[PDB]
């Protein structure tokens, strides 16, 4: 049984905080850790959601819908699962379908919803729900989606075949320099590893 | 189309720092962002590595070797891929094999090495390698390893063909959380069947 002993504020910004965390190990020694925390969430099951969108069309391979967007901390573009903070009072499933439509224009159905999972455990306390969402690419709504992005949001949609995800990801990075998100790569990696 | 303009320090810690980032959007408008950066080092292909350890035995289905460890920012224990910063001058492959060994006691072989991938693009510039490592669980060495040292890491081996449900089982406990990359991997294992 290891414990949080105390949490010291080091600096507060609007969106994110830097804290000094004092905890103690099974030996009984007090140690410290520099933790990052979002000031964004309070009461909820998690900060946000990540959406795994599976574009399903008859007589076709399933596509995985990914987004491409500039990330200021990375100082460059990244390939990611559609994601965003859960609003106040919203279910993970609802935030998932909302975010997906906002960024890609696709309207999907909930397939499954994960427990809250750590985004960056060794550095921060951000948790998310990973929501798998199927998209009927044959239904009339999804024939041609329309993104409804916010002010600061410029999002490009990228669909890659599920049956060949890992190599298509490597292909994109060959054509230009962008960085695949770790959750996306892990997903792609397991697809080839399975069986 | 979007570019970094300037990045000014807001507070610097011993390992990790907080910066404010100024950039320009495609329209030409100037915006800002609060970025987290490790002060630890820039020489590498990436900040660290995550190891996907595949326990291979002739009489069993492959296990995935995971670790359970207390994470102060989470204020609780987390189930993760063996991971750690890459030392300086060390290859991703070497750090992977080193880290896997330190945490689990297993000695493995490199299967494949990924490109640098972002840990948390909307918050930080941390990049890592996902290095796939096979473990000969039939070999005498690995009969049952002992994890080499300063911290406290519990080893958990779970069947690959049944990873996700075994993960959901463990995580229902009080402060035990599955890492997002671990869960994404497990999700894909199940979607693929
Ligand atoms: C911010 N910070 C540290 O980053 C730190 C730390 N204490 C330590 N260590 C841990 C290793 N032994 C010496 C002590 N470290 C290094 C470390 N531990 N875990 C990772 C890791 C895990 C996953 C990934 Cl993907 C990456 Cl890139 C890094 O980094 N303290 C006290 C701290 O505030
Ligand atoms: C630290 N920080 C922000 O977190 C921030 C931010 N500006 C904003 N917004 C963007 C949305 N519209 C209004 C402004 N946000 C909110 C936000 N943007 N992206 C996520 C997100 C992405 C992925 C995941 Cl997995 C999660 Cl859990 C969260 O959160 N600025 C300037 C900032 O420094």
């Amino acid at each position: 049984k290891q414990y949080i002993i105390s949490e010291e504020l080091i600096s507060e910004g609007k969106w994110v905080k830097l804290e000094k965390t004092t905890y103690m190990d099974p030996t009984g020694k007090t140690r410290t850790w520099e933790s990052v925390k979002r000031t964004t969430r309070k009461e909820q099951t998690a900060d946000g959601v990540a959406v795994i969108p599976v574009l399903q069309r008859t007589l076709h391979y399933e596509c995985i819908v990914l987004v491409k967007q500039f990330r200021p901390p990375m100082g460059g573009y990244c390939i990611e699962f559609p994601a965003g903070l859960i609003d106040d009072g919203e279910t993970p499933e609802a935030a998932a379908l909302r975010e997906l439509e906002e960024e890609t224009g696709y309207k999907g159905d909930i397939a499954e919803c994960s427990p809250a999972v750590c985004m960056d455990p060794g550095l921060s306390n951000c948790t998310i729900h990973i929501v798998t969402v199927t998209i009927n690419g044959d239904d009339a709504e999804n024939a041609r989606p329309k993104p409804k992005p916010g002010d600061g949001e410029f999002v490009e949609v990228i669909s890659l075949p599920k049956n060949d995800l890992l190599q298509r990801l490597d292909a994109l990075v060959a054509e230009e320099h962008l960085t695949v998100d770790a959750r996306v790569y892990s997903y792609a990696l397991a697809l080839k590893h399975a069986n």
